[PDB]
C-alpha cells in the first residue's frame, strides 16, 4: 500500500462545508463518501445533498435529521430512493425539513455500501488507497478537539465511544506520527481549513476505525 495517501489530490473531495446547528454530521460523512466514488465513475466532482439525506433518510433508517443519523442507513436510503439529488438543487438549510428529493435533480446513485470490521486500521488503510474515502465515526467530545489547529491529534482522553461522524480522504506520517486525514464539516474555520490529522495506528484513538464504511456506485 502507499505510504500516503490524499484524495484531495485527486479531485475527489468537495468543498469543506457547515453544518451549523444542525447535528447533521453523519450526512455530510455520507454525501462526501459519495461525491469521491461518483467523481471516480464519471470524472465530475459534485457536491451531494446533505439536506436531502436530513429530511428523507428519517425513521424508517433509524435516523432523526439535525439530532443524528448514521453513515450506514443513511446510504441505504440513497440505494432504496434510486438516488441524491445534487447540493445545489436540495440546499443545506440546518434544519429539519420536509423531504423533498425529485429525481429530476438527482446527481449519484449508490448501489451498495460495505462497514470494515471494528477497529482494524490496517482494513481502513486499504480501504482508502484502494477504494477512496471511508466514512467514519470519531469520539469529538473533548474540549481539545475544538481547538485543533496543527499537527497530529492525539488526545489521551480520548475513548472509543464515538459521536462524530466525519470522512477519511487520505492518511500519512507528519513529523514522525501517522495520522489520519479527516474532512470535517464545521466549516473552514475549523482545524486545518476544515481537516484534522489524527493519530493512526494509536490503539484506534478516538475510535476513527471503530465504524467505517464506504458506499460503491
Ligand atoms: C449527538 N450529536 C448528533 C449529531 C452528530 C453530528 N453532527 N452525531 C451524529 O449524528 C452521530 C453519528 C454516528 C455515526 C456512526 C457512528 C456513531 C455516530 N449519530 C448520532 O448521534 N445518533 C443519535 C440519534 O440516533 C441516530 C444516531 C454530533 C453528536
Amino acid at each position: 500500500l502507499p505510504d500516503s495517501v490524499d484524495w484531495r489530490e485527486k479531485g475527489c473531495v468537495t468543498e469543506v462545508k457547515y453544518q451549523g446547528s444542525c447535528g447533521a454530521c453523519w450526512a455530510f460523512s455520507a454525501v462526501g463518501a459519495l461525491e469521491a466514488q461518483l467523481k471516480l465513475k464519471t470524472g465530475k466532482l459534485v457536491s451531494l445533498s446533505a439536506q436531502n439525506l436530513v429530511d428523507c433518510s428519517t425513521e424508517k433508517y433509524g435516523n432523526k435529521g439535525c439530532n443524528g443519523g448514521f453513515m450506514t442507513t443513511a446510504f441505504q436510503y440513497i440505494i432504496d430512493n434510486k438516488g441524491i439529488d445534487s447540493d445545489a438543487s436540495y440546499p443545506y438549510k440546518a434544519m429539519d425539513q420536509k423531504c423533498q428529493y425529485d429525481s429530476k435533480y438527482r446527481a449519484a446513485t449508490c448501489s451498495k455500501y460495505t462497514e470494515l470490521p471494528y477497529g482494524r486500521e490496517d482494513v481502513l488503510k486499504e480501504a482508502v488507497a484502494n477504494k477512496g474515502p471511508v466514512s467514519v465515526g470519531v469520539d469529538a467530545r473533548h474540549p481539545s478537539f475544538f481547538l485543533y489547529r496543527s499537527g497530529v491529534y492525539y488526545e489521551p482522553s480520548c475513548t472509543q465511544n464515538v459521536n462524530h461522524g466525519v470522512l477519511v480522504v487520505g492518511y500519512g506520517d507528519l513529523n514522525g506520527k501517522e495520522y489520519w486525514l479527516v474532512k470535517n464539516s464545521w466549516g473552514h474555520n475549523f482545524g486545518e481549513e476544515g481537516y484534522i490529522r489524527m493519530a493512526r495506528n494509536k490503539g484506534n484513538h478516538c475510535g476513527i476505525a471503530s465504524f467505517p464504511s464506504y458506499p460503491e456506485i
